[PDB]
RNA sequence: AGCUCUUUCUCGAUUCUGUGGGUGGUGGUGCAUGGCCGUUCUUAGUUGGUGGAGCGAUUUGUCUGGUUAAUUCCGAUAACG
C-alpha cells in the first residue's frame, strides 16, 4: 500500500535477508524484468524487495476479500512447501492440497477429490503446472511465488522471490499469513507475532 | 398277399366316388435359421461412465522400468472410479 501502517519496517528487512529470499536463479525470463534490480558480479539476479512487499500486500488484498475463508485452497507438490502450505491453512482456514495433484480435481463431476475453489495459490508456477492448467478451465484466478525464471502463463498476481531454499519458501508462507491475519481483523498492528517462522520450514531429515 | 382271376357267401353305415384341403417324409437347401459343438486361442486378452487431446475416423485410462505362469503385482501418472 501507499501509506505507512503497511510499509516495509526494518524488522522484516532482516528476515529477508536472512532466509536469503532476495537471490534469484541464473536465468531471466521477459515477463520477470521488472522485479530484478541488477544481476551479481557472478552470473546471478538480486530480486527488488519494495516490489516482492508491494505484491505480497496485494495477494493479501485478493485473499482477504473472499468471504468463505475455506475455498482458498492453496497448493504445493514439492518436498519444500508442503509443511508450509498445511500451517498456512492451519493458521487462516484454507484448504491445502500436498502431494501429487491427481488431475481432474477441478473439472471432473465425479471424484471424491473434485472441489470448487474461489482462489488459488501456489508455491511453484513451474513445478505445480496441472492445477494451473486445470484453473485455466474453470475461471480461478490463481496467485504464486515466482522465482526469476518462473514461466508466469495462467498466473494473475506473481511475487517475486527465491522460490528454490526452503528457508526462502518457509518465510513467504508465513509473511502471507500474517498479513491476511492482520488486515481481516485479528493479529492487530504494534505487535510482534506468538508464532515463529520455523514452523513453516522444511524439515529436513533431522539428526 | 382275396394281389389278381373263376365262384358267391359274410359284414352293416364305420365306408366308397369326385372337388377343395390336409398328412407324412433318414426328400432338397447348414450359403434362409434356432440350439449344440468345434475352432480362431491356451494364450492374456476385452469393455464402457465422467474428465483430457484431435474438425474427424480415433486416442488416453489399458504405461518408461522391475516382477509374474498371468493386463499378476510394485510403481509411474491427464486421469479418477
Ligand atoms: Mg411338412
Ligand atoms: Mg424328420
Ligand atoms: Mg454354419
Ligand atoms: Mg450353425
Ligand atoms: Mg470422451
Ligand atoms: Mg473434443
Ligand atoms: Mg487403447
Ligand atoms: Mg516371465
Ligand atoms: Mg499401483
Amino acid at each position: 500500500g501507499a501509506l505507512d501502517v503497511l510499509q516495509m519496517k526494518e524488522e522484516d528487512v532482516l528476515k529477508f535477508l536472512a532466509a536469503g529470499t532476495h537471490l534469484g536463479g541464473t536465468n531471466l525470463d521477459f515477463q520477470m524484468e521488472q522485479y530484478i534490480y541488477k544481476r551479481k558480479s557472478d552470473g546471478i539476479y538480486i530480486i527488488n524487495l519494495k516490489r516482492t512487499w508491494e505484491k505480497l500486500l496485494l495477494a493479501a488484498r485478493a485473499i482477504v476479500a473472499i468471504e468463505n475463508p475455506a475455498d482458498v485452497s492453496v497448493i504445493s507438490s514439492r518436498n519444500t512447501g508442503q509443511r508450509a502450505v498445511l500451517k498456512f491453512a492451519a493458521a487462516t482456514g484454507a484448504t491445502p492440497i500436498a502431494g501429487r495433484f491427481t488431475p481432474g480435481t477441478f473439472t471432473n463431476q465425479i471424484q471424491a477429490a473434485f472441489r470448487e475453489p474461489r482462489l488459488l495459490v501456489v508455491t511453484d508456477p513451474r513445478a505445480d503446472h496441472q492445477p494451473l492448467t486445470e484453473a485455466s478451465y474453470v475461471n480461478l484466478p490463481t496467485i504464486a511465488l515466482c522465482n526469476t525464471d518462473s514461466p508466469l502463463r495462467y498466473v494473475d498476481i506473481a511475487i517475486p522471490c527465491n522460490n528454490k531454499g526452503a528457508h526462502s519458501v518457509g518465510l513467504m508462507w508465513w509473511m502471507l499469513a500474517r498479513e491476511v491475519l492482520r488486515m481481516r481483523g485479528t493479529i492487530s498492528r504494534e505487535h510482534p507475532w506468538e508464532v515463529m517462522p520455523d514452523l513453516y520450514f522444511y524439515r529436513d531429515p533431522e539428526e
